[PDB]
């Protein structure tokens, strides 16, 4: 029983901002 | 039984903004 | 039994915007 | 049984927008 | 029993608007 | 058995709108 | 029984923002 | 009952901000 | 039971900034 | 029951910055 | 009953400043 | 029960700052 | 039951500063 | 139940500063 | 029940400073 | 003035039509 | 002024549809 | 004025859709 | 004016569906 | 005006989706 | 007004998910 | 005006997400 | 006006989320 | 104006996350 | 105008979180 | 104005995180 | 204008965390 | 203008955590 | 303007942590 | 202006830390 769990979030309120990219890698095997 | 798991998530609130793309990748096998 | 999960979201409320696109790619076998 | 499964979502509300387009790639076999 | 499941989901409510194309593309086989 | 599923979906409501296409594209074989 | 979790969040409030890109991998097996 | 748990965070408020990028890298197996 | 725990948290506030890079790494196995 | 705790913490307030990286490195096994 | 503790905790307030990296290393086994 | 706690901290306030980096090693085992 | 404690510190205020590195090695085993 | 306790601590104020770096070393076992 | 106990403090105020570095060793066992 | 959208999925089978239903009262 | 959206997985059985509706009242 | 939303996976069971109601009230 | 949005997990079950309701009153 | 949202795992169940709701009141 | 944010994990579960709502009032 | 975030572990149970909310009154 | 974040570990469990709320009155 | 931050560990039990919160009241 | 934090340990139970608020009033 | 950091450990218990609160009144 | 910072060691306990608050007043 | 930093142990405990606070003042 | 640093031991209790604190008025 | 620097040790109780403060006036 594997489960591997990632979790990548990115939030932002009242007058701001995100700029960068999200590249997430995930191996199993 | 092999299940794997990737949360992307971007969300912005009250004159917020997100400008990076997402590109995950997720390798089985 | 193989179920690999990969949740790609992005949603906005109040004046908020996202801008970049949305890449997944998912390589089963 | 091999059941994967990528779920791409955009979604916004009062005076928000979405930019990006939506282009996911899912490889079996 | 093969089943790949692929969501592409664009909602929008309350003065709200996207833009983007939506173009996935399915491999089996 | 083999039965891919591809669900591609715009929708929106209370002064709302989608300006782009639909063009998925599904290979078996 | 194998659950890897790694956690990667960025978050800002009331004029502030966060530049640098999401970049994280995980290897099982 | 393997547990490796890693948590990277950033956050930042009231004029404030964060340059740079996360690269977290876990190994099991 | 093995659960090692590794917390890498970086936030300012008040006209701050934090500019070094996150790069932790955690070897299990 | 092996639990290893690490706690990589930086902040600041009120006109300060913070430089250097964090690269922390965690082995078990 | 293993617990190994290690705190590393930078923080400045006030017109102040840290540059100096973060490089801990913990090592059980 | 073995808990050996090891503490590294660096603040500063009203116009100070630290230039040294912080590299702590703990053994156990 | 053994609790080995060490506790590195260094700290200033107004209009001072610590240029030293810390390399604190506790052994225990 | 034996608690080693090692306390190294350098602290300046008012235009002062302190140069030397802080390598303690504790052996218990 | 034993409980050894080493001081090492440095600190100066007032246009002052200290230049030697700190170099203690404690073994118990 | 009720409105019910139910979905149910009896035992030992399968359902996988999303649900998106929109209710506009008054 | 009621409106139940509900979805409901019985034993044994697989549900993959999102839940998404929109309720607009008053 | 009551707008209801529920997701119920009964025993041994597995529900995957996600959850993103919009609910506008006034 | 109330506004439910309830994700209930029986037991022996699985629900991997996220939870990110939007929710306007007044 | 009163907003709920409740996320419930009941005894021997797993619940892994996040919960993550935007609330607007007045 | 009021609204409620609640995570509820019950005996012999568990639950992965992270807890980040957004609460707007006035 | 009263906000609440509450984050519940009953007995036997394990809750890894971390609580991270952004509140604003006023 | 009332912010409440609260975190509560009941006997016999664990909880290993870190608590970091943004609370802003006025 | 009042604002609670509480981390509250029942008996027998383990909590591990930090404490960190930011509040700005005025 | 009152803020607080509180870590709170009942009896036969660790907490191993560091407390680091930043609290602003006027 | 009133600020208060309050770190409390009971009877037969372990606190071992540090207190290093940052406080800003006028 | 009052700053409070107290930490408190109840009987039988054992508290290791250093005690290092910043506090500015005007 | 009142700044106060205690460090209270009570009966049969003990305390190993330094008090070194930086108080300013105008 | 007062400023108190107060390190107080009970009866049959050990303190062994060292007493340093920066004032600064006017 | 008031600088109190105080450490007091009970009855049958032990205090090793050093008192070392630094007071700045004018």
């Amino acid at each position: 029983p594997q489960q591997p769990q990632q979790y990548v979030i990115q939030y932002s309120a009242s007058y701001s901002q995100q700029t960068g990219p999200q590249q997430p890698q995930q191996f199993q095997g």
